[PDB]
């Protein structure tokens, strides 16, 4: 279109609203993370866990302790996403079973999207920017726990190459949540209508925000495929440890989601 009219103004207002919700819902944004990660004289300096010795210092089997850290964080992450979901124009207006469904099947895609914010070539920022854990350390975890994040790193470096900002991600995450094709949705049409509008919002945001890159919209939409594969892969990984590791157990609120 390339026209500043009433429809385009609404799409900006929607972009602004989602951004503001995202800032309120999500405490460590991408902008902060990038700043910390690039040594942009952010308030304090995270402790770098690169081995067993460095981990014991910072922690002021490990494979189990770290795995249980990632489930605890995963739980809070769902709070954050629940709160953001509820800020999306038309969302609370939907059947409760649909709302609950969209989140059942959304939260992991969103989790692995946001985790990319915390990652570079070297590793991931942990506990709101106070720690950094290396990729090679996480790989070196006792099998099969060395296998979990490697694929998220592989996703992230591809994803981070798109160079999206918090304003981009805000709309993107909304688009993901309102996915018409989740199992056992009563009313598809109303969800698809919100997503069509979110997709208009995104296409506009990207055009305005990314002069120097085309088929960014498309390359971004393709990422939703990579996200599905990552979640699928992640589940077949959770499946295996439940057999092998018949000595531990996994937070029940996650178990509700992890059987469908
Ligand atoms: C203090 C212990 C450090 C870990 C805590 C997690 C960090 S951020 C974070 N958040 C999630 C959320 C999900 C995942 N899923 S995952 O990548 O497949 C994964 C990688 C390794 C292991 Cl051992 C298990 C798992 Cl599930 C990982 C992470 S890492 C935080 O701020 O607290």
């Amino acid at each position: 279109s390339m026209q500043l009219n009433p429809e385009s103004a609404d799409l900006r207002a929607l972009a602004k609203h989602l951004y503001d919700s995202y800032i309120k819902s999500f405490p460590l944004t991408k902008a902060k993370a990038r700043a910390i990660l690039t040594g942009k004289t952010t308030d304090k300096s995270p402790f770098v866990i690169y081995d067993m010795n460095s981990l014991m210092m910072g922690e002021d089997e490990v494979a189990i302790r770290i795995f249980q850290g990632c489930q605890f964080r995963s739980v809070e992450a769902v709070q954050e996403i629940t709160e953001y979901a509820k800020s999306i124009p038309g969302f609370v207006n939907l059947d409760l079973n649909d709302q609950v469904t969209l989140l059942k099947y959304g939260v992991h895609e969103i989790i692995y999207t946001m985790l990319a914010s915390l990652m570079n070539k070297d590793g991931v920022l942990i506990s709101e920017g106070q720690g950094f854990m290396t990729r090679e350390f996480l790989k070196s975890l006792r099998k099969p726990f060395g296998d979990f994040m490697e694929p998220k790193f592989e996703f992230a470096v591809k994803f981070n190459a798109l160079e999206l900002d918090d304003s981009d991600l805000a709309i993107f995450i909304a688009v993901i949540i309102l996915s018409g094709d989740r199992p056992g949705l009563l009313n598809v049409k109303p969800i698809e209508d919100i997503q069509d509008n979110l997709l208009q919002a995104l296409e506009l945001q990207l055009k305005l925000n990314h002069p120097e890159s085309s088929q960014l919209f498309a390359k971004l939409l393709q990422k939703m495929t990579d996200l599905r594969q990552i979640v699928t892969e992640h589940v077949q990984l959770l499946q295996v440890i439940k057999k092998t590791e018949t000595d531990m157990s996994l937070h029940p609120l996650l178990q509700e989601i992890y059987k469908d």
